[PDB]
RNA sequence: AUUUCUACUAUUGUAGAUUGGAGCAACACCUGAAGAAGGCU
RNA sequence: AGCCUUCUUCAGGUGUUGCUUUAGAAAG
């Protein structure tokens, strides 16, 4: 059961001491340096406002270009720093060699390098960096005055550009043009030679050089930090542990780039469509075969996208990929860029019909587009003349559904429902009513007595008798409104409802879906590109004589010196403080450094120390034809010898790396040997003035804080901290990767600093992976090839329960089986092999203590009951003070009803699904909030009793679906809301302040946690009985009926209906978005491929990342039940599931049956 | 009180959970608009 | 001319669901 998977851990540290009175001190040693450090890091920590910012840039950035464009050539006058011109010389690609001056002239490197001046590399690059900015900033230009144009001109508010893209854009252009300008405000580059007087013909230069950029500069960070800040935080640092890391060139993602446009068959594509007129191309996509196109498996999903929706490629790809994609082709940029800006372009086949009528067909068109078309104005026909092809739109709806629609009972349906709708909004309209409103009444009158139901509906007899009472005589405004919403929803639902269209849209999610993740897959590889600067901080960390760590992080380009030097100069081996830094190796490393030799005759490559002289390098077999010579002996051997005997392998010491190469035969045996054995943490020492002069000098000490890690006794409670302590024990299993990004979030108003949202909190975001050490392991890389492919899945699934069965075949194993409801979030029976229902498990309880001693108060278990059949609702596993973990039932223990007041007593309850109760209460109030605001401004009209109050929501909310009907509803929040409501529709009526208000509030997180809980729980049982359990769950994938939707009245379809519909996502929604089945299949899942003994991992599932890979896995056969086994979890089917006598409830009854239900087919099957 | 989430305590904190960043697609509603159709005055 | 409804489209927001990509040293 061991783990034989690289996983990769993000362990997040704060770096901001909190300063409470009731917070330890910590890092005392160096306080100084750290307070010392936030001041530093505090200063430089900060859509119609932002883009009068973005317009304010644009034209700082134009004026910027425009003026470098005419200095970067003149090289005369630029000069460089030391440090400036080696990252050229690694940036620009050529031999910084011998410069004996601290100020580097481009007056000098007159000197020859591989056929060129070496000034000219320089320049070379920078011509290449503004061409790259200029068509950037065409590309934003372009975006720029169109989201303009959108703005001040109200009219025009529909033509805005995708605000992804636009802040995509912005932020590549903002690296070209920081690339240039960060070493021109921080001085790297400077002109010297401006003293001299020619200011009567250069005083253009003149202005250049003394203006201040360090202005632009930080608005264009301004504007990054603005773009780059998601859920409050923004990114501060990205610090690197190894070195050799550090001055990091981007990843070159060619192979990967070309293989999408190859999935897109984009090249063909645009062999078909290059050098036609945009109306041709706009024929081209009119004379398709939409439908026998739309379901070839074998087309372009482009082309299998525009033949359901028109679906442009968006706009920063769709500028990359067309200059990616016109330089090997010999194509026109301008003729594929036409190309891919006509394909999804939109076409209305009513203002077509409008403009023009013959020559008119609904084949033109997409067929999403002219089946809504087709349905709308075909509706509309039956009760008025409608000017539209009308023969034409039922030969449409009859090809595309093989009936003849406008015969059929749910589009007639459709058909009346709409003519009620518009009759009513004719009688509705109060400002222009109509003179004879009788015929209208009669109208409407006649349409729902001459309606015919298509199938059953429950509650329309009720509305069509409040529709109809209003509209004769006045009984009641509020019943019609809310029978007219209902019928709305009715027939909104109702569009498509006749199996053909449904089957389209399900496969046009799939095929929007590959679309999507192609064309942003391309841009995240090709704005790869343009990443110039990954690593800004070269850090170590640092422990002092308490075990405080620290993170002293340099930045790379804070002056002219060497700033990877300056750090490991000053270390020693006999100072105070131990520092620690990553030495490692991977096969991404070795790869760059065998492809990117060179053995031209005029280059000195950087690498030549890795590679030694044997027979095995030829350049033109490797770069043309690596997949071929990396199965050839010579080229193993000459890798065995480069990494051995090397000048690299000696100067970087390898040899202590732990290296085997005698078993290694083919070229993946050497990447994994590389990947497993190499990694060692550094130790050396450094002293206290040294780090004193370090944070002097600029950088930062960030202190490394967790609550465990800074408390008073230090002992590790959390994993994050257990890790972080196991990760400086050196070993090879469990490394810490050396990039890690900081990041900080903003302190919020109205938050005490006693709080972590009101004080300014900056995060240490490190990485750890764990690589198994005792063989053979799978690798992050491969994983992803399998999780791609769902018959390599379904083998490797297969294969890893083989390997299980065989070690549970002849133990004495137990049966985890797990019912999931309402009534109980998850509840757990536990059975012997043969069937014996288990389960002595004592439930304890906490009552706090106050000592005498006040710092001495603390929680005291006391066992309350022996469950067998656990509810895990209100468990979680709680540690006592004496180290022993038992179970503890949260509901047992009352808490306070004010935080923080610890003379009163505890008089509240603290159940779990009220919780869940309470969130989809308030996140239904908010739906009709946004919906119909007027009638929940009306729950308070004259200061309502709660009694009264309630009965008003009762009115307007739907239950939650379990318990008593509106048993937990949160009345003092939801008052509270709506007079916020009250109050910001009153004052201005503004709606930023209104959508701090209606918008739902985010349920994930409550869910997660109250799962969470469930999940130790279960953690807790499995390696309570030794690890030799099997784990039974329902497959809730299938919706054998409906639902209404919590948020409306809304019907939501079965599975039948639609075979998208998952169970588990209709209650979800049939709750307002409080269903805790797939999060208890994740969160169990994502726990139990992780199992962590003391210093092991222990893999007990299948390796998996998305819900289709331990979903539509291979299901085994000959035995009673039909079970998915994923490991030790087995999906057995949900059908008929709902020490025999240990079962009290209904739910107890369905756990242990889903137990049994496994526990019969494992007997079998073995 | 939190790396963070959840539940707490007021114990210079506690217990469980914790892989983070960028997006993509579908849906729901809101907001800002456009097009077409029918219709009202 | 004003105005209402209806469908569709566009942009954003907030949710819900999934789904990918990225996360160790890239010179012909």
């Amino acid at each position: 059961f061991t783990n034989q998977y690289q996983l990769s851990k993000t362990l997040r540290f704060g770096a901001t001491l909190k300063e409470d009175e009731k917070k330890c001190k910590s890092h005392e040693e160096l306080k100084g340096f750290v307070d010392i450090s936030y001041e530093n890091m505090k200063s430089s920590a900060t859509e119609n406002e932002l883009v009068k910012k973005c317009e304010r840039c644009y034209s700082e950035i134009v004026k910027f270009h425009n003026a470098w464009e005419k200095i970067y050539y003149r090289t005369d006058q630029i000069a460089v720093y030391k440090d400036f011109y080696r990252q050229l010389s690694r940036k620009a690609r050529f031999d910084a060699g011998k410069q004996n001056s601290q100020l580097i002239t481009l007056a000098s490197l007159c000197g020859m390098y591989q056929g060129a001046k070496l000034s000219r590399y320089i320049t070379n690059y920078w011509k290449d960096n503004i061409t790259r900015q200029k068509s950037f900033l065409k590309d934003f230009s372009q975006q720029l005055h169109q989201y303009t144009r959108a703005l001040e001109k109200s009219d025009k508010a529909h033509t805005k550009p995708n605000l992804i893209n636009f802040n995509k854009t912005f932020m590549v252009l903002a690296n070209l043009v920081n690339e240039i300008v960060i070493p021109l405000s921080n001085g790297a580059i400077s002109f010297p030679n401006i003293s001299k007087l020619e200011d009567g013909e250069e005083s253009h230069l003149i202005e250049f050089a003394l203006n201040d950029y360090s202005q632009l500069s930080e608005l264009i960070g301004e504007l990054k930090d603005a773009i780059a800040t998601n859920g409050g935080y923004t990114p501060f640092a990205k610090v690197t542990l190894n070195h050799y890391t550090a001055e990091q060139k981007p990843h070159v993602f060619k192979n990967d780039i070309d293989a999408k446009i190859r999935e897109l068959k984009l090249i063909g594509l645009v062999e078909t469509l290059k050098g036609k007129s945009s109306e041709q191309i706009e024929e081209y996509f009119s004379n398709l075969d939409k439908f026998s196109t739309y379901n070839d498996r074998n087309q372009s999903v482009i082309v299998r996208t525009q033949c359901f929706k028109y679906k442009p490629i968006p706009f920063l790809v769709k500028h990359q990929l067309a200059k990616y994609i016109s330089e090997p082709n010999g194509w026109d940029e301008d003729a594929v860029a036409k190309v891919l800006d006509a394909v999804g372009a939109i076409r209305s086949p009513a203002h077509d019909y409008a403009n023009n009528q013959e020559g008119f067909d609904l084949n033109h068109y997409p067929i999403k587009v002219a089946f809504d078309y087709a349905w709308e104005q075909l509706a509309n026909s039956l009760y008025t003349t409608v000017t539209f092809p009308q023969e034409m739109c039922e030969k449409y709806l009859n090809s595309i559904y093989g009936c003849e629609v406008s015969k059929e009972p749910v589009f007639k349906f459709y058909a009346d429902l709409l003519y009620i709708r518009k009759n009513l909004a004719v009688l509705e309209h109060k400002n222009n009513l109509p003179s004879n409103q009788e015929e209208f009444i009669c109208k409407i009158n006649n349409t729902f007595e001459n309606i015919v139901l298509p199938y059953k509906i429950s509650q329309f007899e009720t509305y069509k008798k409040d529709i109809l009472a209003w509209i004769n005589d006045g009984h009641d405004h509020k019943k019609y409104t809310d029978a007219k919403q209902q019928l709305g929803f009715i027939r909104g639902g109702l569009k498509g409802r006749i199996n053909p269209y449904t089957k389209l849209t399900n496969e046009f999610k799939q095929i929007s879906s590959t679309y999507g993740k192609t064309f942003a897959e391309l841009r995240d590889k090709f704005k790869e590109k343009n990443e110039i600067t990954k690593i800004t901080h070269f850090g170590i960390i640092i422990e002092d004589k308490n075990r405080d760590r620290y993170l002293l992080a340099s930045e790379l380009k804070h002056e002219q010196i060497n700033h990877v030097s300056t750090i490991l100069n000053k270390l020693d081996k006999s100072s105070e403080f131990i520092t620690y830094q990553v030495k490692s190796l991977t096969s991404k490393t070795l790869i760059k450094l065998i492809k990117n030799h060179t053995t031209k005759k005029g280059a000195i490559s950087p690498y030549a120390d890795f590679h030694t002289s044997k027979t095995g390098f030829n350049k033109n077999e490797i770069e043309k034809n690596w997949d071929n010579y990396k199965r050839e002996q010579v080229l193993v051997e000459y890798v065995k010898d480069c990494l051995t005997d090397s000048t690299m392998a000696k100067n970087q010491n390898w040899a202590e790396f732990g290296w085997n190469f005698e078993k290694c035969n083919s070229y993946e045996d050497i990447e994994h040997e590389i990947d497993q054995k190499s990694y060692l943490l550094q130790s050396d020492t450094i002293s206290k003035q040294s780090i004193a002069s370090l944070v002097e000098g600029g950088c930062l000490l960030l202190p490394i804080i967790n609550q465990d890690i800074t408390s008073k006794e230090r002992k590790d409670k959390n994993q994050f901290s257990k890790d972080w302590n196991h990760i400086f024990e050196g070993s090879k299993e469990f490394r810490l990767h050396p990039e890690f990004a900081v990041s900080y979030r903003t302190p919020i108003e109205g938050y005490p600093v006693q709080k972590r949202y009101g004080r300014l909190q900056f995060v240490c975001a490190f990485n750890a992976h764990i690589v198994p050490q005792n063989g053979e392991f799978i690798n992050l890389k491969k994983q992803i090839e399998n999780f791609n492919d769902e018959d390599v899945q379904k083998r490797n699934v297969t294969e890893f329960n083989k390997k299980v069965n065989h070690a549970l075949s002849d133990k004495e194993y137990v049966v985890i089986g797990i019912d999931r409801g309402l009534k109980q979030l998850a509840t757990l029976c536990v059975l012997d092999k043969r069937g014996k229902i288990l389960g002595d498990f004592e439930i304890y309880k906490k009552e706090f203590v106050r000592a005498e001693k006040r710092s001495e108060s603390h929680w005291e278990h006391t066992q309350a009951e022996t469950r067998h059949i656990l509810d895990l609702s209100n468990l979680r596993v709680e540690t006592t003070i004496e180290g022993k973990k038992v179970l503890v039932d949260q509901s047992l223990t009352l808490v306070k009803k004010n935080r923080d007041t610890p003379d009163e007593e505890a008089t509240e309850e603290n159940k779990q699904k009220i919780k869940l109760k309470q969130l989809s209460y308030i996140r239904k109030l908010q739906h009709k909030m946004q919906t119909n605001e007027q009638d929940v401004l009306d729950l308070i009209n004259n200061e309502p009793s709660d009694e009264e109050f309630k009965k008003r929501i009762e009115g307007l909310i739907s239950s939650f679906g379990e318990g008593q009907k509106y048993a937990d509803l949160p009345i003092n929040t939801m008052r509270e809301m709506i007079s916020d409501l009250q109050g910001v529709i009153a004052r201005g009526n503004n709606q930023t302040e209104k959508n701090k208000i209606i918008e739902l509030d985010a349920a994930d997180n409550l869910k997660q946690g109250i799962v969470a809980n469930m999940i130790g729980i279960v953690n807790y049982i499995f390696a309570k009985y030794s690890y030799k359990a099997y784990i039974s769950l329902e497959d809730l994938s299938r919706a054998y009926g409906g639902a209404k939707s919590g948020y409306d009245g809304r019907y939501l379809p079965s599975t039948s209906q639609d075979e998208d519909v998952d169970f588990k996502e209709q209650q979800n929604q049939m709750l307002a978005g409080l269903g805790t089945y797939q999060f208890f299949e994740m969160q169990l899942l994502k726990k139990l491929q992780k199992i962590q003994s003391d210093n092991t991992v222990l893999r007990f599932v299948p390796a998996f990342r998305s819900a289709d890979n331990y979903r539509n896995i291979l299901r085994l056969e000959e035995t009673k039940y039909k079970s998915k086994p994923f490991g030790v979890v087995h999906f057995i089917d949900p059908k008929f599931t709902s020490n025999i006598h240990y079962i009290h409830n209904g739910d107890d009854n369905g756990a242990y049956h889903i137990a049994l239900k496994s526990v019969e087919n494992l007997i079998q099957m073995k």
